[PDB]
């Protein structure tokens, strides 16, 4: 599983420990063991949301399964909550794209997961 | 809706106002209200297009609907035109990937 | 075809020829002429893989065709081999997402394919 956050919040506002927090909370919310979980945060980006350059984030969560209607609602509350508390980004200036990956289309260590 | 541009053009070649321009043009071209449009530009990238390091761009347009055959053609003309006039990138060195997102797979404001 | 690598390896550890090597190897592996292949490498990223900040990569390969079960297994070998030799990333710390793109959903040169 992979979680990516792109944000115009400066690097200095990302707390020490944020990646660890994300890895642990995602493991807890999805049930995936943390060992299979990757996390990627990209600060200081040039972006706009609704024409405004106030703090925002564009994110993506890729997973083989564990994606659907109810789950994604629950992840969006979790992740917007984390972005608001830790990076001070308003939840209405966050988008998160969810991707249910086919195991045949995910490579890892010289093979795929199919 | 979100539009992302990754390019090897340096930051100083991105005009002031380019993100506002993109937002307004995408609203006009797609009919989405501008308040739902997010834009993201990433300059100074390490990339190659066809083995060459001359100016290029790799882009993505994600939208809940408003994606399809004719529409994507029309967006590619708009967007390549913008990248050419504004960033001086040749249209034959631009790729744009279009994604029709399911509303159930887009989170926003604590929900989907 | 486009291939993107995001990694926490610093920019100075990415060999200057890496982008061209990727282009050429992908052309050979997929049969796409190299003039159609774009490559993008993003170093110095803030990332973790399994909670650990040791070298890792998150990658994507997008292509109109040339994507499927067997092909993707083959590309993962090719690309883990390259990342291991050139960026010294362990292959068990690489994810690659593969995307078979509809030609209608790829723009290029003012139109789509």
């Amino acid at each position: 599983m992979m979680f990516i956050v792109n944000t115009n919040v400066p690097r200095a506002s990302v707390p020490d420990g944020f990646l660890s927090e994300l890895t642990q909370q995602l493991a807890q919310a999805t049930g995936k063991p943390p060992q299979y979980i990757a996390v990627h945060v990209v600060p200081d980006q040039l972006m706009a949301f609704g024409g405004s350059s106030e703090p925002c984030a564009l994110c993506s969560l890729h997973s083989i399964g564990k994606i659907g209607g109810a789950q994604n609602r629950s992840y969006s509350k979790l992740l917007c909550g984390l972005l608001a508390e830790r990076l001070r980004i308003s939840p209405d200036r966050v988008y998160i794209n969810y991707y249910d990956m086919n195991a045949a289309n995910v490579g890892w260590n010289n093979s795929t997961f199919a």
